[PDB]
């Protein structure tokens, strides 16, 4: 009988026995016709039902080029919609996709090659270098998105394959989908994703209300869980819009919320303070930003003014994610259907489905409320460990299931959490 918190919102049904893409796509038919990927650089639009076909044709194509189910590709791609493609291709086959910064030296992309056994990387033209020849010594394919060098394929062999070649595949629900690295492999699987997925936008009332009108501004990284799973997974649950920016500037970013009404923006300190110093911003409409979410540390006081300022119908909030937590642990409940009240400071309230509690790290006891000790989360949503190290795994969960963040916050009487210290 420890000191436990929850939601919050009631509990819901989460079907995390269905793979992440048919959980993704259940409600497909919908918005089968809607706008689903916005490429911002070249203003192309694929449906929903082009995306779901795509991603199968690319599917079929990796089964070509002999992935098999838990065998692992890695993508070193900007956001882009063949980053989408790749991943969810890799899923209906019930394989693996490991995602890396492009930007990302050749030691450090080779490193994480090798630890995720990847068969092949998907990437652009112009970073083929950093692993043309690791690739070649040890059968590792490269495909390239844009154009082939001497000894890659071209993209078009994946997105051109029939997509009635997927095999039939059994896929279970604790299988391995999604392996960022935080250097530790971290294994998310189709259950965890599902259940952090449903726990985010599900529900009669969803924690984060998003809607199949939404456009989701997609500038920060794919290959970051914390978009792949926010913004990407969470989008295509609910039908609304990805519009993909593929690098930030600050005259484009404008220019495509203006354009294209982005109405929920994942926004981060560097964005807000582009925004701050840059002259245009007072010549935008940016009315239509109705959502505005932190994907990383919190924004600050004069950051909120800024958003606050520019963005006037934007709500403002905060929520608290880490990448071995599926990332999301907690939720600001201002963004929910029905909205709750929050508090300045605060980094939301622990997800639906799910236990948290506080733990001092000296007795190893559950807290109270209103004092500070180990945040420490539990729920289908975690990791089911790190790729090939069964220790750091052990000393990260415990044999209850509960997941050891390694921050200091506590909880307070209205159910947020406070995080008052991240470094390690
Ligand atoms: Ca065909
Ligand atoms: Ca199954």
């Amino acid at each position: 009988v420890d000191i436990i918190f929850r939601s919050k919102l009631p509990d819901i049904y989460i079907p995390n026995h269905l793979p992440l893409h048919s959980y993704c796509f259940e409600n497909i038919s919908e918005f089968s016709s809607r706008p689903c990927l916005i490429n911002g650089a070249n203003k192309q639009i694929y449906t929903y039902a082009d995306v779901e076909l795509n991603s199968r044709k690319v599917a079929a194509g990796l089964h070509k080029q002999g992935i098999q189910p838990k065998d692992t590709i890695m993508i070193l791609l900007p956001n882009s919609p063949e980053f989408v493609f790749a991943f969810i291709g890799a899923s209906y086959l019930g394989a693996i996709s490991t995602m890396a910064n492009p930007l990302f030296t050749p030691a450090e992309v080779v490193k994480q090659a090798k630890a995720s056994s990847a068969k092949i990387i998907v990437t652009q033209a112009c970073h083929v270098n950093k692993v043309k020849d690791y690739a070649f010594e040890n059968d590792v394919k490269i495909i390239c998105i844009d154009s082939a060098p001497e000894g890659c394929l071209h993209f078009s062999v994946l997105t051109q394959a029939n997509e009635h070649d997927i095999p039939e595949v059994e896929i279970q629900p604790d299988d391995v989908v999604a392996l960022p690295y935080s250097p530790k492999g971290v294994m998310l699987t189709h259950k965890g994703l599902v259940t952090s997925v449903a726990q985010q936008v599900d529900g009669e009332n969803p924690n984060l209300y998003i809607h199949s009108e939404d456009v989701m501004l997609c500038v920060l990284p794919l290959f970051h869980i914390y978009s792949l799973n926010s913004v990407l997974l969470c989008g295509l649950r609910v039908g609304a819009a990805i519009l993909i920016m593929q690098k930030f500037d600050i005259v484009s970013f404008l220019e495509l919320i203006q354009s294209y009404k982005v109405t929920i923006g994942p926004f981060v300190p560097p964005i807000v303070l582009a925004i701050a110093k840059s002259p245009m911003v007072d010549d935008y409409d940016l009315s239509s930003v109705r959502t505005v979410m932190s994907g990383a540390a919190p924004l600050g006081k004069e950051l909120e003014d800024t958003v606050r300022a520019k963005f006037p119908n934007a709500k403002l909030g905060q929520g608290y994610g880490m990448t071995e937590a599926g990332p999301v642990l907690a939720m600001c409940l201002a963004f929910a259907k029905e909205p709750f009240e929050i508090k300045s400071g605060a980094c939301g309230t622990v997800v639906r489905n799910a236990e948290m509690k506080i733990v001092d790290p000296k007795t190893g006891n559950s807290l109270p409320r209103n004092q500070s000790g180990e945040i420490c989360i539990r729920g289908d949503q975690i990791m089911k460990g790190y790729l090939n190290d069964p220790e750091a795994t052990a000393r990260t969960i415990d044999k209850e299931g509960w997941l050891y963040t390694g921050d200091i916050g506590y909880i307070d009487d209205d159910d947020e959490l406070f995080i008052v210290d991240r470094l390690k």
